[PDB]
């Protein structure tokens, strides 16, 4: 039994889980594994299961507000570059490139680069202490942060503000919540309409904001959906919209992680996508590619990858939604890859012609998606009707490089559009290509030699 501290507030939805406020002290066992831990709160004397990502052991670095653990270099920059953060906003993370070194990431402002993030490798001493520059050593990470909060002393700027963040999603709505009753869900605001149902913002069990998709009766077999949903339930990645729960009887409701900024396609159009710069668009493509690289690793298939099925959150977070759902659609026309509801302009020819949906036809759809990303959301094949597209694509026509899409990205698109699926790149490749698309000379980490 270790004492853990609550990193965030958590409102107890159910009977068996535990409500707690941040800073509460909770007793939890030695080895316990999984997403939900049994806890006893010393602070309240109350008992119940807790989401394990909401706690850390007392008096660890993981309990420190400014410690973001395994966050990626690119993702730390996403959070730190929020325009509301003052200069000197910071976090500490593990180094991606150097053993059990840590890294201090700090927001800054420059007359050359503007708003930018500087990264300082924090190395550990034989003593167990830490240092950024060997001339100034500390016994602990906390002492290090305290010192550079008072004096830049070589750093680009004094540490001012702990990087802010939203409470993380829990994994599942509760321990053992999966098939839920319609009554647990309050549909609050209808957000959109599709061919086969609607999308809602809602609340589960009076506590938790969720998205709810409602399907038109007869869209899918409830039994088939349930069987697939067991498979989708296992797909867990920061760039995949989480599938929380399902109401299995007609009409089917699908309960999902709520994404505050709506679909990428809508986002690209209108009063916010007009301003996006290429590095932001490439970072959004890189997030999407990372989610699809997980799908690829898991030997799954999206089947309808396009901007309308990417959802946007705070700070240009992008997540893949509705993976695998298209396969269950019971509509004679759609299943034929035919009709006004089939996204033929995103569909690889072998998927259109022979129904061969694979990760490589998703790769083709990603190439089309890159086209939406670089045109503020214009429909692909602009002057072509859905009826012509397949034959043109089979004959070898490919969209030209959109205006103000760099040629190197269009060459990436053309790779995604090879006729032969096995000659299209992997999402693994796409993610690395897009993550490394912009480079510099040697500035990765600030030379902490002598500040
Ligand atoms: C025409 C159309 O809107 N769709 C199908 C062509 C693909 C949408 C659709 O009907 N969504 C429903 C309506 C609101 C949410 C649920 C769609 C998107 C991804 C999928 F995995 C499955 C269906």
């Amino acid at each position: 039994v270790t004492t853990f501290v609550a990193l965030y507030d958590y409102e107890s939805r159910t009977e068996t889980d535990l409500s707690f406020k941040k800073g509460e002290r909770l007793q939890i066992v030695n080895n316990t594994e999984g997403d939900w831990w049994l806890a006893h709160s010393l602070s309240t004397g109350q008992t119940g299961y807790i989401p394990s990502n909401y706690v850390a052991p007392s008096d660890s670095i993981q309990a420190e507000e400014w410690y973001f653990g395994k966050i990626t270099r690119r993702e730390s920059e996403r959070l730190l570059l929020n325009a509301e953060n003052p200069r000197g906003t910071f976090l500490v993370r593990e180094s991606e490139t150097t053993k059990g070194a840590y890294c201090l990431s700090v927001s800054d402002f420059d007359n050359a680069k503007g708003l930018n993030v500087k990264h300082y490798k924090i190395r550990k001493l034989d003593s167990g202490g830490f240092y950024i520059t060997s001339r100034t050593q500390f016994n602990s990470l906390q002492q290090l942060v305290a010192y550079y909060s008072k004096h830049a002393d070589g750093l680009c700027h004094r540490l001012t503000t702990v990087c802010p963040t939203s409470k993380p999603q829990t994994q599942g709505l509760a321990k053992d919540a999966w098939e839920i009753p319609r009554e647990s869900l309050r549909l609050e605001v209808k957000l959109g309409q599709g061919c086969f149902g609607e999308v809602w913002m809602g609340t589960w069990n009076g506590t938790t904001r969720v998205a709810i998709k409602t399907l038109k009766p007869g869209t899918m077999s409830p039994e088939a959906f349930l069987q697939e949903a067991q498979v989708m339930k296992k797909l867990r990645h920061e760039k995949l919209v989480q599938l929380y729960a399902v109401v299995s009887e007609e009409p089917i409701y699908i309960v999902t992680e709520y994404m505050s900024k709506g679909s990428l396609l809508d986002f690209l159009k209108g009063e916010t996508g007009k301003y996006l710069r290429l590095p932001q668009l490439v970072d959004m493509a890189a997030q999407i590619a990372s989610g699809m690289a997980y799908v690829e690793r898991m030997n799954y298939v999206h089947r309808d990858l396009r901007a309308a099925n990417i959802l946007v959150g705070e700070n240009l977070v992008c997540k893949v939604a509705d993976f695998g759902l298209a396969r269950l659609i019971e509509d004679n026309e759609y299943t034929a890859r035919q009709g006004a509801k089939f996204p033929i302009k995103w569909t690889a020819p072998e998927a259109a012609l022979y129904g061969r949906f694979t990760i490589k036809s998703d790769v083709w759809s990603f190439g089309i998606l890159l086209t939406e990303l670089t045109t503020k959301g214009r429909v692909p094949y602009p002057g072509m009707v859905n009826r012509e597209v397949l034959d043109q694509v089979e004959r070898g026509y490919r969209m030209p490089c959109p205006p103000e899409c760099p040629e190197s990205l269009h060459d990436l698109m053309c790779q995604c559009w090879r006729k032969e699926p096995e000659e299209r790149p992997t999402f693994e490749y796409l993610q690395a290509f897009l993550e490394d698309y912009f480079t510099s000379t040697e500035p990765q980490y600030q030379p902490g030699e002598n500040l």
